[PDB]
């Protein structure tokens, strides 16, 4: 038995809802087919966006969406994506179509339809200071100017509000192959000209490190902390070497254990990057933003490697659940995260094929865990069984929060695919008794996944395999599972 | 230096005429007539990253885009091939009076956006030292070696003082 | 009412007993009169060391003693303090007498009599590498050599054992006015030649920062971490400006509040220095050693400013109690501390006047808190009343630990001199019921102190003003007090 104590009356922090964020690049079929079908598509759509996906994402309570993020942000020139559809810039490669039908107006519309915060990244690597300044002005200025007037011409009279603004992305790599010292100087310069217009308040985000580049964090904090509201971090879970990452399905048990071990490395990265941030920002003013994370496999056989299409199994659900738990544990500093990527690209919550779609196991974890969004983290301590071939992994990952209505949610991941996991949970600091319901997500196969023909092989089901004798909640978690228990006082 | 030769930019000084009648199309044609490799240097000192990126695209892209379409309107249907591409010239002097440390950063940034289109393969060349500026070579090798295929050097034989 | 919860079953670490350490320099009457009286002194003594002090210190359970530490360590040449006591070096200033009768043999003997660990600092500033190397050899080598043979001739046949070895002290100041970069190089060089002889194991300690010199910590960690077991830190509580610090007694209420606020600054210093250490030493291999701390006042009127003699009030007891609590809270990294200084110098536990001595309020806190030595720190959380003219200070400082015999000790400081402090303590994670006794140390004057004529105005007394109704311990702490509750299961 793994043992847990929940101090239901000790709040340790707030889980910012933006921890549950998402990210979409102009890449493969993430924007085009995934979301954007066009107004006259036979696929039922609202203003050009397919309804099946909209409804699923609203249900999931998507808090924030990052666009254009990834390598494309430091390639993109935003003016190419506004104005009359047919004068929008067209790029066609025969080896891939970018028509720029999806641009700033369509993105802001999409966010309003979803009820999520927009998070835009401007172009540092191939952009200019004036260009980025003008984008913010276009979006947020209530006065009279070429840019604000242009926004009005293009159909949006009043400005939008936007908080999250990224000043470049991946500037150490595809965003300019920059030394940290150099990017910090560009960052300081660019951010200067991003104004707060009207009652808008920008939340300027500097591009942070790739994986274990601690030097980057040090330099950005030391040189640029006073000029930023947030600093990003990127870490992908890649089972195999770069040149042979391994497949999304039909993988070996070694690949299971490696995948989960690599996912849990997030905790170390976040710990060590935060420790550096603490030196320069002891009050933790500046957010840590893990705006690229998730699994990265070889593409599905006979798909274009460039489109990054991969399946999504219960393995991916465990990665997501455990990784979100890690963000919980760091919710004193980590205030946003964004899984790569929303639709048809990397560790997506949704895959599409024409008018058909499915919800991935990854979708189900986001949907189950939405109870943690803006919840109060509760003090828990735990002593858990080990698993994996050398006892390398924790058998169980657990996290507890308190929702605004006073309900308590306890989410638990069983990382062992082979056997269930017993957990005794002791609840302290309660007033009344409590009752509990539960939901669980599991599979009969290590690589269990949904398909267009069978979109529901892997989905949440009622969870009843626990007993609550006031004070102790004993549970038998299924193998390879993610479970949420809801406790109500009374 | 591209588009209808009569409507190209003209600069005249009486103290020298540049009418830009010789531009990209004329140069690439000259190289085809000679059977020689073209070696173009882009503008770092007073240029932008987008400008240099678009020049490569204009010349080498086989698809549909504003730049490739512009090449076609200007009379060259299929792209050209080019290997040798200089990312600035004389950047220690008349190309921006740059410290090596600073040029290396611009070099890394500019080179990033110079793509291999079609079956074209770029040979990216960083601006190297003037004469015995060994410090320049050291900085460019140390800070930028992974991002270059070649590094230049300049030395004129000048008998008397400057 | 301040509120506290003790999770009597959640251990958060071990309070290294060396947190309760002490420090004596050859300065004023710390060594001469305070400890060392000589064998045929009329003051009752064991081998030249006064018995009154020995017994008091043994009772207090002195864990470690640092000598010669302070500025003297990087002035001292250890060979001057060995050999026939009568034919050793004499230095006299008339503007102070050093006869070197107290040297290495006497120090090692003192530590054996007290049962404490010796902590010696070698001379970097004015010493040589061979000199320091030979000191260790002299002390620890069991074989045949000039140094070990010399130790034998000087009356110690078998070597002594020593762990704690300081490689210079105060090297940023009176120990050579060194840049951190430079001291790190000398550190690396000197430490190389400090050998482990026989079964002896050295614990090499590098000189760390003064106060908020975070750069020093960074440099020493970055350049020297692999070559050290510990890094020191210094911080004195100085009420007024350097030139006019303020008196030990007859001080104003403003001086009370300033004193305590400056003492609590220790938590910030320790937090920030530790944060830097975490970056270079994430596993916390390297001890942080706060080997100079305590209050520093103007000397008693008409005493030599150079002898650093100051009185010791209930204010000093509060500084000690609160400061030791701060070390508890940082016992994951802080593993030794040493209050300045033992006898007749700065914030001493003992004052002497010939054969008469007293125990200071500071002594009483060390003696009362000895229950925390090598105890397991327990998870507590608290919500405490404020005090002080702007609500700047916590009214109450509290810490709880579990001793080896399973008893629980809860120590509490009331920083308000003006009114008592109600505290409700909830105990969780107990099996049985518990009974409790208590001790408290308080005074009727804000500057209440002991004198040679009245050595017991301020001393521990039974504390009975609390009720334990199973689960909750409600207590009424006297004004300006330090209290310890011992809880027994049953």
């Amino acid at each position: 038995a793994s043992r847990v104590v929940v101090n239901a009356d000790r709040v340790k922090g707030t889980i910012n809802r933006n921890i549950y964020g998402h990210f979409s690049e102009h890449l493969g079929r993430c924007i085009y087919e995934g979301l954007w079908v066009g107004e006259d598509s036979p696929i039922p759509n609202t203003n050009g966006i397919r309804n099946d996906v909209l409804e699923a994402l609203k249900q999931m309570k998507i808090p924030v969406l990052h666009w254009p993020g990834g390598c494309f942000a430091d390639e993109y020139h935003w003016k190419d994506g506004v104005g009359p559809r047919e004068k929008r810039k067209r790029m066609v490669n025969t080896h891939v179509i970018e028509n720029n039908h999806f641009g700033t107006h369509e993105f802001m519309m999409l966010c309003e339809l979803l009820g999520c915060e927009p998070y835009i990244s401007g172009n540092v690597g191939s952009g200019t200071v004036q260009e980025m300044s003008e984008w913010v002005e276009y979006i947020t200025f209530d006065g009279e100017s070429p840019m604000a007037n242009w926004r009005r011409e293009n159909g949006r009279e009043k400005p939008w509000r936007i908080k999250y603004w990224g000043v470049g992305n991946e500037n150490w790599g595809c965003g300019g192959n920059m030394r940290a010292e150099y990017y910090a100087d560009l960052y300081r310069q660019f951010q200067t000209y991003l104004r707060n217009y009207g009652d808008n308040k920008l939340h300027k985000i500097a591009c942070g490190a790739n994986t274990a580049d601690y030097h980057w964090t040090e330099v950005l904090m030391k040189q640029a902390a006073p000029f930023m509201h947030g600093l990003s971090l990127h870490y992908y879970t890649v089972p195999g070497p770069w040149e042979k990452k391994g497949p999304a399905t039909g993988f070996t048990t070694d690949e299971w254990w490696v995948t989960l071990k690599k996912a849990l490395f997030m905790d170390e990265l976040v710990t060590k990057h935060s420790a550096i941030m603490d030196v320069y920002d002891p009050d933790k003013r500046i957010d840590l933003i893990v705006d690229e994370w998730g699994t990265w496999y070889d593409v599905e056989p006979g798909t274009n490697p460039g489109f990054l299409y991969q399946q999504n199994s219960i393995r991916d659900a465990l990665v997501a659940g455990a990784t979100l738990h890690i963000f919980h544990r760091h919710c004193d500093r980590v205030r946003m995260a964004n899984i790569a990527q929303l639709v048809n690209v990397m560790q997506s919550v949704i895959l599409t094929e024409g008018e058909r779609m499915l919800l991935t196991p990854t979708y189900h974890v986001f949907n189950m865990f939405k109870v943690h969004q803006d919840a109060e983290l509760l003090d828990t301590w735990e002593s858990v069984e080990r698993t994996g071939p050398e006892g390398e992994l924790p058998k169980v990952s657990v996290s507890a929060s308190r929702a605004a209505d006073g309900k308590i949610h306890i989410s638990l991941c069983n990382l062992d695919f082979e056997t269930g996991a017993s957990v005794d949970i002791e609840l302290r600091g309660l007033n009344g008794g409590v009752s509990a319901t539960g939901t669980t997500l599991t599979s009969g196969r290590i690589d269990g996944h949904n398909t267009f023909d069978e979109p529901e092989r892997v989905k949440p089901a009622p969870f009843r395999d626990f007993k609550l004798e006031g004070g102790h909640l004993n549970a038998s978690l299924p193998p390879m599972s993610v479970t949420v228990l809801e406790l109500t006082a009374g």
